[PDB]
């Protein structure tokens, strides 16, 4: 069956995990080591394609550098993650962006940019700055809970459909 390889990236503490274990196991953590990278897989239906997500959560720093250039050579399509409270968060993604191009070697990577605890009150990161950078990329902007698994399905189903679309060139 088709196989879709997804990491997903961003700051310490932005809710790579919490959104990860809510789609693979649809339950909310509240707390999960911020240092533990692991894979998981899923059998999902996706437009009417049953599919396998293989999803990287990762934790940023790699025991060797070459871990991370081989995550991102074999990554499909990455999932850029801020929280809409940590300003640094979002003006990270300026990093990822650029990092997961330069080992790529490549302008065109399928990628969305994801807001994520929108169930929060605090907001430091309104959605028009989000969807002003995610304009400037040419790449979707959604925001998400993991909380409350609002925008959660649409987040990865959707850079799927971007995996697609840059497939069929
Ligand atoms: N309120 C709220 N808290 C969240 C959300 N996503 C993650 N968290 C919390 O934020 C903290 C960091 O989340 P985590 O998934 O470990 O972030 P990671 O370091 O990016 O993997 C944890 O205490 C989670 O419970 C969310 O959508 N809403
Ligand atoms: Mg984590």
């Amino acid at each position: 069956m088709t196989e879709y390889k997804l990491v997903v990236v961003g700051a310490c503490g932005v809710g790579k995990s919490a959104l990860t274990i809510q789609l693979i196991q649809n339950h909310f953590v509240d707390e999960y080591d911020p240092t533990i990278e692991d894979s998981y897989r899923k059998q999902v239906v996706i437009d009417g394609e049953t599919c396998l997500l293989d999803i990287l959560d990762t934790a940023g720093q790699e025991e060797y550098s070459a871990m991370r250039d081989q995550y991102m050579r074999t990554g499909e399509g990455f999932l850029c993650v801020f929280a809409i409270n940590n300003t640094k968060s979002f003006e990270d993604i300026h990093h990822y962006r650029e990092q997961i191009k330069r080992v790529k070697d490549s302008e065109d990577v399928p990628m969305v940019l994801v807001g994520n605890k929108c169930d929060l009150p605090s907001r430091t990161v309104d959605t028009k700055q989000a969807q002003d950078l995610a304009r400037s990329y040419g790449i979707p902007f959604i925001e998400t809970s993991a909380k409350t698994r609002q925008g959660v399905d649409d987040a990865f189903y959707t850079l799927v459909r971007e995996i697609r679309k840059h497939k069929e060139k």
